[PDB]
């Protein structure tokens, strides 16, 4: 696992200010702050407004997000940087004190990236809540890759892609902070999810990774936002928040909490916008950015994926 001091941002650091907005508070002065890492598609609120907002607000925190331009749908290297300089604000404002970060589809990827690379948030975040991560993208994206018709996020989260090979040679498959993955083997958008093994996109080794049907039965269905927003994706959250271990405990959710639908907390307007959590995801892919290949590598990255192909060619060290 590459150690050290951080690489440079690529970003200039008012830009990357902008990204980051928390709930009734400033981020220099913030109390028990958790970062939220959108979806591809999306911005913080789009992402979150239905859900894990007004959630982790019951649970005692400050919510904060960062909205990387434009939605989520430009370089994963460059969302990453949103994140790192939101964990280093968060965490001088909040007191010096660690805070948790949660996140959806490839925020999730977001997050391990950075703690892979970047080195010294590694002792400012306190754990990570990932629902439905793509740690090694997803294999449903290559005939869209094949058409152009894809982000530049949307080549990097492709199963073989030189973004997920670098992740996984520099090691970042392997837990950095306590980790918590909630996934679901009827994930439309993230395969393979169905082993509940090592061979899963959402897995991690030595974190805990929970695949829905493991503990709530093959009858048991949500999709990719399902993942998010169920009852009982909340209540696996809600125990990896509070655990002493900082991962979700066996011992804080049963069958009972297997409940597809919204959480329960949710006021029913919010229900309605959380099952319809995808539709604007949808709409920002449809109208997004595309191109024919996938992001050049930044050059911390490049000696963890030689031989692979980017928009500039070969990759070399
Ligand atoms: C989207 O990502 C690209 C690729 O990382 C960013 O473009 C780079 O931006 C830096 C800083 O402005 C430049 O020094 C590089 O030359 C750019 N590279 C390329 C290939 O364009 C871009 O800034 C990002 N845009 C947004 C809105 O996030």
């Amino acid at each position: 696992l590459p150690s050290g001091s951080d690489p440079a941002f690529s970003q200039p650091k008012s830009v990357l200010d902008a990204g980051l907005t928390c709930q009734g508070a400033s981020p220099s002065s913030v109390s028990k702050p958790i970062l939220l890492v959108p979806g591809t598609g999306t911005t913080g609120p789009q992402s979150f407004d239905s859900n894990w907002i007004p959630l982790s607000t019951q649970l005692g925190y400050t919510p904060c997000w960062i909205s990387p331009p434009p939605f989520m749908l430009n370089d994963t290297q460059v969302n990453t940087e949103y994140m790192v300089n939101a964990i280093t604000a968060l965490y001088a404002g909040s007191g010096n004190n660690k805070l948790p970060v949660l996140t959806w589809s490839q925020g999730g990827l977001v997050a391990q990236w950075g703690l892979t690379f970047f080195p010294s948030i590694r002792s400012k975040v306190d754990r990570l809540m990932a629902f439905a991560p793509d740690y090694k993208g997803t294999v449903l994206a290559g005939p869209l890759d094949a058409l152009a018709v894809s982000a530049p996020s949307v080549w990097q989260q492709t199963t073989g892609s030189a973004l997920t090979t670098a992740l996984r040679n520099a090691g970042g498959l392997t837990q950095i902070v306590p980790t918590t993955n909630l996934y679901s083997a009827t994930d439309e958008i993230v395969q393979p999810q169905v082993s509940n093994s090592p061979l899963d996109s959402s897995y991690l080794f030595n974190g805990k990774n929970v695949q829905a049907q493991a503990v709530c039965g093959p009858l048991f269905v949500i999709d990719h936002a399902g993942s998010l927003t169920s009852q009982f994706s909340y209540v696996v959250g809600r125990s990896a928040l509070r655990s002493t271990t900082g991962q979700a405990r066996s011992a804080d959710y049963g069958i009972t909490d297997c409940n597809p639908l919204p959480a329960n907390d949710l006021t029913p307007e919010q229900k309605v916008a959380a099952a319809a959590l995808l539709a604007p995801a949808a709409a920002a892919i449809v109208a997004g950015p595309k191109q024919n290949c996938e992001p050049d590598l930044m050059p911390y990255a490049r000696p963890f994926a030689v031989g692979k192909r980017t928009c500039s060619g070969i990759v070399t060290p």
